[PDB]
């Protein structure tokens, strides 16, 4: 009764290793690893399959999948995969899918980074992080469905127009709130820039791609520790990358630019002195204060003590918004959208499976357990 | 939705492979099968144990296990196994678990018996079948908890008194209606015998033993399989065993033409030394068949056993129970048919405990898996085997 109503409760609960989704992708999986022909001359194997054949069929049948989604654009590419905007069919209801290659990841050694990934997308509850509504898979691929974010990145943003300081000040805000909201998680991201600040369909910040998030204890925005440690740091190196994106937004240019990578990481290490406003650009004093506040080395860097001193720093003074208001008032840029398809805002983009196994290798067992429902 | 409500009630019915202890089983199992040196060297296995090497230790401690239960005494044994008379700890109540070895069972090609004897235990919601209240399973074992009857089986009671024909009226009637209940659920028991008889506290019948229990088709009928202790067997089963011969619920009703002879006659009608010789006087039964002259046996008794006792196509219970059910020999002033189980029983145990086990006779190390060299999956046979009432 009581043990029983202990396990009841684990197999309950969303965030269990052990919830009823998870323990259908162990029956999925171990199904797909077992079904081969040379398996089955193991009497063992033949006999289960056997027995769970036509009910794995069912459950393939009623579970979500891809073949639920119309695939209307490509709108990214990554290391183990791509981004495709989707219309699910019966609902007609439009999200961003972002597919990764099961063979990509087990071939590249690297099969863990998703879970945190999914985690914070689908548990954070919160308006600066990218929701998922639905994790699957099939024996192929992980799909990630997330909410379509219709204003495109910041780097299409900046391309786009001359950043003025109320401006920069605004997303610049919006991204230190964020921030503070994965940090709070207890999280790093590691990988903050424009690529992966996306705007919603009120021209609102939310980050995406939290493939490089780590729990704690591009090289033009990468900081001098993470370039010295080369594999220990903390939550500063993301507030590193704030600094690094100021500037870009205020100079048109990053502040550590070179030719070469080379050059880059040269810079970046000679921050003291490579660190320099150009004499023609537009940029306030109290705006260069926070620039370099950020950009020094990790020991006295700001946001090193909490975000609150962050928030009291005069550049972010304004007559439009507060911090505890910033994300309900009028955005700079609404984006103007013709449909629930319109993907204007993102870039145009242009463009081999598991063998069959001798004995048995457990090529699925890495992703047991992904599958979420909202 | 209406893809979820599929999927949502699949998972709730209690007679899914897809339930949530099935499912458990699959995870379990999973862990049990990979969890070897020599496996870990696969980065997939390794990683794959490290994730769930928490919540499958917080598992095994909150399912139910043998060490839930104290084990007072052995009171039979079986070909995979052996019966223990046991205690809850934590409610103290008594039942009769049942162990089958995993080992033997695969090593002896033979691991799929115990499916139906778990569903018809569990499932048949009746008075004429033992309840199984618990299967679980540890890495070496499957266990079946099921109600004790302590009034013991008809082999006991046999040697105990001499039988009159009232009382033997009543046990074949009682068994009569276990084995309608049981034709009536899709099956052929195939082995029913005293043995497999037992009585519950009252002094009335209960089946047990569903070991060579088969589904039948659609047309009545059943795959051959299995048999020893040839006693009891009909000539149409020890004919098919030897090619791939068929064969329905009639090969149960000879059974019965059995059991009445061995409890008004006091030895088994086709009895020899040797079980050669039980084999060639059941296949001549035509001819082997003979009451002997000092048995006190009725008119009536030898008919209804005569018309068991012979070849299937003419046997009683051929054309349904009711015309068992109407044989002049059922007649009686005590009991009526859908009443009996719910009248006065000849033979009310006395027991003088709730481990009182003096109606079952005394009883008086065993070898594991080796550690393999790759995976086998030597527990997927068991998976789905776990259920909780
Ligand atoms: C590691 O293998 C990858 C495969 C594909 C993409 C990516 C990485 C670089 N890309 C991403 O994470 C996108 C995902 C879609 C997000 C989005 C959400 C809502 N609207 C528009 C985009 C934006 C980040 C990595
Ligand atoms: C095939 O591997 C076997 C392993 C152990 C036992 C058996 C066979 C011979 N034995 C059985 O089925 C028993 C089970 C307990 C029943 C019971 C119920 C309630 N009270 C007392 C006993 C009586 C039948 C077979
Ligand atoms: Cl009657």
């Amino acid at each position: 009764a009581s043990r029983q109503r202990k396990l009841e409760a684990l197999i309950r609960d969303p965030r269990s290793p052990i919830n009823v989704e998870s323990l259908l992708d162990g029956l999925n999986s171990l199904v797909l690893d077992l079904d081969f022909p040379a398996l089955r001359k193991n009497k063992n194997i033949d006999n289960f399959l056997n027995r769970y054949e036509k009910i794995v069929k069912k459950i393939r049948g009623l579970q979500m999948k891809a073949e639920d989604y119309d695939v209307v654009k490509v709108i990214g590419r990554g290391a183990f995969g791509e981004v495709q905007l989707v219309r699910h069919k019966a609902s007609q209801k439009v999200y961003a899918m972002k597919l990764l290659s099961k063979f990509e990841m087990i071939k590249r050694s690297d099969s863990a980074f998703f879970w945190e990934e999914r985690d914070i997308m689908a548990f954070a509850n919160s308006p600066w992080v990218v929701q998922l509504f639905y994790a699957f898979q099939d024996d192929r691929y992980l799909y990630m469905v997330m909410e379509y974010m219709p204003g495109g990145d910041l780097v299409n943003l900046m391309s786009n127009y001359d950043v003025p300081e109320k401006w920069a000040k605004f997303y610049t805000a919006e991204v230190v709130l964020a921030l503070d909201a994965i940090h709070s998680m207890g999280l790093i991201h590691r990988d903050v820039k424009p690529d992966n600040m996306l705007l919603d369909k009120h021209g609102h910040l939310k980050l995406a791609d939290f493939g490089t998030c780590m729990k704690m204890d591009t090289p033009d925005y990468i900081s001098p520790e993470v370039l010295k440690s080369q594999g220990f740091y903390g939550r500063e190196c993301d507030w590193w990358s704030v600094g690094v994106f100021l500037y870009e937004m205020l100079v048109g240019d990053t502040p550590f630019y070179a030719d070469s990578l080379v050059g880059t990481y040269s810079k970046i290490m000679d921050h003291k002195n490579s660190l320099c406003f150009p004499e023609d650009a537009e940029i306030s004093k109290h705006a260069k204060n926070l620039i370099c506040a950020f950009l020094t080395d990790r020991e006295v860097r700001l946001g090193r003590n909490g975000v609150e001193e962050i928030r009291q720093h005069p550049f972010f003074k304004n007559d439009q918004w507060h911090w505890d208001n910033i994300r309900e008032t009028a955005a700079p840029v609404v984006p103007e959208l013709s449909s629930d398809i319109d993907s204007s805002n993102f870039d145009d983009i242009e463009d081999e499976t598991f063998p069959i196994p001798k004995a048995f290798v457990g090529n699925q067992l890495p992703f047991i357990g992904f599958t979420y429902y909202r």
